[PDB]
């Protein structure tokens, strides 16, 4: 099944982690909108970009989660079709908060199968508390890929939300 936009696919994205790893940020470097006069979102919100993703027109609709108290965090889960778990890897309590952000996913979609990739933030920073490896080992010990980016130098960005839409697509037609 899927959620749609017109004649086109939908996708339901999630972006969560612990406040301060760069979620917005992540976010906003993708959708790139450039009329708006910057402003700090700090409100769990909701972001539409249209993308052609190998060859296929699509809407992603990404969720940017606070967490914070949330009515419809539960709501969130089961619609999202695919989760972006972001730590900061200067930030080792943001990296082991994971475990439960992944905990209540497979809660509420009843499932260890859901389209995920674990997000490394901030690697532009010149030092880091958190090792690739640690991360690439916590990744494997879930299925899912691990993909380091930066919202400051724009690495990896576009292959963390696209690997997640691939991972959509191939948990959808599986
Ligand atoms: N150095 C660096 N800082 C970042 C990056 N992403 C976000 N930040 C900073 O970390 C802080 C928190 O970012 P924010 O997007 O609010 O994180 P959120 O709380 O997870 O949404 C801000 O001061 C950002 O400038 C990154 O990739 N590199
Ligand atoms: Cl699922
Ligand atoms: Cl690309
Ligand atoms: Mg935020």
């Amino acid at each position: 099944m899927h959620h749609h936009h017109h004649h086109m696919t939908e996708y339901k994205l999630v972006v969560v982690g612990a406040d301060g790893v760069g979620k917005s940020a992540l976010t906003i470097q993708l959708i790139q909108n450039h009329f708006v006069d910057e402003y700090d979102p700090t409100i769990e919100d909701s972001y539409r970009k249209q993308v052609v993703i190998d060859g296929e027109t699509c809407l992603l609709d990404i969720l940017d989660t606070a967490g914070e108290y949330s009515a419809m965090r539960d709501q969130y889960m089961r619609t999202g079709e695919g989760f972006l778990c972001v730590f900061a890897i200067n930030n080792t309590k943001s990296f082991e908060d994971i475990h439960h952000y992944r905990e209540q996913i497979k809660r509420v979609k009843d499932s260890e199968d859901v389209p995920m990739v674990l997000v490394g933030n901030k690697s532009d920073l010149p030092s880091r508390t958190v090792d690739t490896k640690q991360a690439q080992d916590l990744a494997r010990s879930y299925g899912i890929p691990f993909i380091e980016t930066s919202a400051k130098t724009r690495q990896g960005v576009d292959d963390a939300f696209y690997t997640l839409v691939r991972e959509i697509r191939k948990h959808k037609e599986k």
